[PDB]
């Protein structure tokens, strides 16, 4: 179907760890749209061809406006490409650089959104695992869009013995290797809340092993501008049992989240 020769490259739109995203436009529709190129060098040098394998199929058959769409893919000699839909306004984590804080109508709404595609994905099973700042993209009209979906999985699942990551997102479950679900991104849906009211996650730490220790532990503290309304939902997701989190619907429903969320 597609091939590279059928694509006008633009600037690079961000930068991941297995290649850059592009923008481009599709050459007799002039679709713009965004390419994600992958080395297959590196992707097998890391042997995570099956998480891209998961990625693509899981991505392609979701339809959520919450969820940033992926068209196709194709490929070459050296590399693969991802054809995903464009994000005009970049990532939540370039709008928290400039803001460094968000306010608690901004917050409930980005917590909404992400709530709401979350449900969509549990529905059918689907973990995300990687939930964070970088990975969720705003929409034309500033909505609120969850992609890279290269570690989720259709599933009740164990890890896949690796970790390139910032803890910082992790649950206790996943950090420590336990048999985890779809909690997990209640979890993650807790240290984002958190983020976007204080400007830094709720487990941040200088090293890898202290914030393993904090993550585990579940030792984080609220500054003083944190409103008592926020202070309750993200303690409610910050459980270290994956059956205490709350239900998707809990947090669509929370005091706290009616009364500043707009969506
Ligand atoms: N459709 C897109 N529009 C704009 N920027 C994008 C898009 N897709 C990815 N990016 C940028 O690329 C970064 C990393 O790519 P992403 O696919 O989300 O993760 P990974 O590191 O697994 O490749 C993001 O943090 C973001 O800034
Ligand atoms: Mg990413
Ligand atoms: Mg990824």
């Amino acid at each position: 179907q597609w091939a590279l020769e059928d694509f006008e490259i633009g600037r690079p739109l961000g930068k991941g760890k297995f290649g850059n995203v592009y923008l481009a436009r599709e050459k007799q529709s002039k679709f713009i749209l965004a390419l994600k190129v992958l080395f297959k060098a590196q992707l097998e040098k890391a042997g995570v061809e099956h998480q891209l394998r998961r990625e693509v199929e899981i991505q392609s058959h979701l339809r959520h406006p919450n969820i940033l769409r992926l068209y196709g893919y194709f490929h070459d000699a050296t590399r693969v490409y991802l054809i995903l839909e464009y994000a005009p306004l970049g990532t939540v984590y370039r709008e928290l650089q400039k803001l460094s804080k968000f306010d608690e109508q901004r917050t409930a709404t980005y917590i909404t959104e992400l709530a709401n595609a979350l449900s969509y994905c549990h529905s059918k099973r689907v973990i995300h695992r990687d939930i964070k700042p970088e990975n969720l993209l705003l929409g034309s009209a500033g909505e609120l869009k969850i992609a890279d979906f290269g570690w989720s999985v259709h599933a009740p699942s164990s890890r896949r013995t690796t970790l390139c990551g910032t803890l910082d997102y992790l649950p206790p479950e996943m950090i420590e290797g336990r048999m985890h679900d779809e909690k997990v991104d209640l979890w993650s849906l807790g240290v984002l809340c958190y983020e976007f009211l204080v400007g830094k996650p709720p487990f941040e730490a200088n090293t890898y092993q202290e914030t393993y220790k904090r993550i585990s532990r579940v030792e984080f503290t609220f500054p003083d501008f944190v409103t008592e309304g926020a202070r309750d939902l993200i303690s409610r997701l910050l459980k270290h049992n994956p059956s205490q989190r709350p239900m998707l619907r809990e947090v669509l429903e929370h005091p706290w989240i009616t009364a500043n969320s707009s969506k």
